[PDB]
């Protein structure tokens, strides 16, 4: 099916960290209005990642998804320190289509299955942050701080086995580089899973998306290149369609 273009939003205290350059918006740093705007100009799905401090976090994330679900009609994902089934459950019930987990999944893979058994696999997104170490792709947790010693190939297979719906494949080797998506990593992972693969980290120009899709990604996620208007979302989809990529245009 159609290749997907995702926008990611980083959040703290109900605000978009670093905001955005869309001066047409009432509040360029308002996650809800920005999300709604993206949904209007052609983003296919949104993802919200919250880094609010522990005291206010739960209520902040629940308010956000509630407001977002009311204002937008495309699927969205919420994530950020989701550590257990009850937290994931209340976010989905409150309005999220999907939850994103990473570290908590690595430490308890059955959490994937737990969430999927009530909300279906399609509600579970596993973010995998991977990096080359001595010639092998390794899984990293705790915001890139911990080398788990787990091989990417092994974790990808387990993640599907546990019942995840899709995988976000984040290349730590491409963090803030604008040199392109890690297409070697995408090609490496593609044969190991039937799940949708969402490319993340590295995007700097429209051609990088084409490359990502050629590598076998089902979706491409970016943030700052969208928010600071280095890449126009509408042009991006036009470009991709131009060169043969199937994108979308009770």
């Amino acid at each position: 099916l159609a290749k997907r273009i995702d926008a990611a939003l980083i959040m703290k205290d109900g605000r978009v960290v670093k905001g955005s350059n869309f001066e047409n918006l009432r509040d360029s740093g308002d996650p809800v209005e920005l999300g709604k705007f993206y949904s209007e100009i052609g983003i296919d799905e949104l993802s919200f990642w919250d880094i609010t401090a522990s005291v206010e976090k739960r209520k902040t994330m629940l308010e956000l998804v509630e407001k977002v679900a009311e204002q937008i009609d495309i699927p969205f994902t919420v994530g950020g320190g989701i550590h257990d089934f009850e937290t994931a459950s209340e976010l989905i019930l409150r309005g999220a289509d999907k939850v994103e987990i990473n570290t908590a999944a690595v430490e308890n893979p059955s959490l994937i299955t737990q969430i999927a058994q009530t909300f279906g696999s399609q509600a579970v997104v596993v973010y995998i942050a991977a990096k080359r170490v001595d010639g092998e792709f390794m899984v990293f947790t705790y915001s890139g701080k911990k080398n788990t010693g787990i091989l990417l190939r092994d974790w990808v297979v387990e993640v599907e086995k546990r019942g995840a719906g899709e995988i976000v494949l984040g290349s730590i080797d491409r963090l803030g580089t604008k040199s392109g998506y890690d297409t070697e990593m995408i090609r490496f992972v593609r044969p190991l899973t039937t799940l949708p693969i969402i490319a993340h980290r590295g995007a700097g120009k429209m051609e990088h998306f084409l490359e990502a899709f050629l590598a076998g990604a089902d979706a491409a996620k970016a943030d700052s290149v969208f928010h600071f208007r280095e890449i126009d979302v509408r042009e991006l989809k036009e470009y991709l369609k131009k060169h043969g990529v199937n994108v979308r245009l009770h």
